[PDB]
C-alpha cells in the first residue's frame, strides 16, 4: 500500500470527492495476484492525505478491464455517507455494454451469485449463492451481438460478467466467461479482426449520479465509451448494414 505513480483521469473533484474515469487494465485495490499499481496505489500518490481514510475513500469499484466513472471519497465524514447511499441504492451507475448473439429484448437476470467451486478466480450462478439482480435493455441490434445499457439493484463480483453469461449472452471479450468464442460466419476481414483484437470485457460505466454526500446536492457524470469499444461498435454497426443490404437492390 505504497504510493504510485500512476495516472489518473479525474473527471471531477471538490473538497469531497473525485469521480475517475478508470482505464483497463487497472485494478482498484490490491488483492491476489496484484499487489500494487492498483487506483488506491494512484490515490495515495495523487493525494497522501488521503491515506487516512478508509480503504483510500474507495467506495466502490470496478473489474481490471472493465472502464468507467467511479467516485472517490477524500475525507471520512465524505466516505461513510457514500457508503451509506450506496447501501441505499443512491448512488446510480449506468454501464454500456456490447453482448454475445442476438437479443431480441431487454429484462433483468435475478440469479443468485457464488464463488466458484473449482476455479479460484471465477464467479458462477449457483440457486444457493447469493442474491443479485441485474436490469439491461436493448440500445441497439447488431447481426450476432447487440449493444446494451445496465443498471443494477446489487453490485457483486462479476455480477453483470456473469449474469450476461448464464442468459447465454457473455460480452464480447471477456476472457473469463465465454465472451471470445469464433467469429460469426459472413465477417470480413476487418470485423475478424477486430473481435480478435478486443480481448477485454465489452463493459463501460458510462453514467454515474449521486447526492454529493456533504451538500447533498444532486450530480450526474457521463463517460463516453472508449476507443477500442467505439471502434468494436462501428464494425459490427458496418457488419449489420452490410447485411441488411442483401436484397436491398433486388
Amino acid at each position: 500500500f505504497e504510493p504510485q505513480d500512476i495516472p489518473l483521469d479525474i473527471v471531477y473533484e471538490d473538497e469531497d470527492i473525485i469521480i475517475i474515469n478508470k482505464p483497463r487494465d487497472l485494478v482498484v485495490h490490491p488483492g491476489a495476484g496484484n499487489p500494487d499499481g492498483t487506483v488506491l496505489n494512484a490515490l495515495l500518490h495523487y493525494y497522501p492525505p488521503i491515506a487516512d481514510v478508509p480503504r483510500a475513500g474507495i467506495v466502490h469499484r470496478l473489474d481490471k478491464d472493465t472502464t468507467g466513472l467511479m467516485v472517490v471519497a477524500k475525507t471520512v465524514p465524505a466516505q461513510t455517507r457514500l457508503v451509506e447511499s450506496l447501501q441505499r441504492r443512491e448512488i446510480t451507475r449506468e454501464y454500456e455494454a456490447v453482448a454475445i448473439g442476438h437479443m431480441t429484448a431487454g429484462g433483468t437476470v435475478d440469479e443468485p451469485i457464488s464463488r466458484h467451486p473449482t476455479k479460484r478466480t471465477h464467479m458462477a450462478v449457483h440457486p444457493m449463492g447469493k442474491p443479485a439482480v441485474t436490469h439491461y435493455r436493448i440500445m441497439e441490434h447488431f447481426r450476432v451481438h447487440t449493444r446494451l445499457r445496465l443498471r443494477l439493484e446489487t453490485g457483486r463480483t462479476h455480477q453483470i460478467r456473469v449474469h450476461m453469461a448464464h442468459i447465454t449472452h457473455p460480452l464480447v471479450g471477456d476472457p473469463v466467461y465465454g465472451g471470445r468464442p469464433r467469429p460469426p460466419k459472413g465477417a470480413s476481414e476487418a470485423f475478424i479482426s477486430t473481435l480478435r483484437k478486443f480481448d477485454r470485457q465489452a463493459l463501460h460505466a458510462t453514467m454515474l449520479r449521486l447526492y454529493h454526500p456533504i451538500s447533498g446536492i444532486e450530480m450526474e457524470w457521463h463517460a463516453p465509451i472508449p476507443q477500442d469499444m467505439v471502434e468494436l461498435i462501428e464494425v459490427m454497426r458496418a457488419d449489420f448494414e452490410e447485411h441488411k443490404d442483401e436484397v436491398d437492390w433486388l
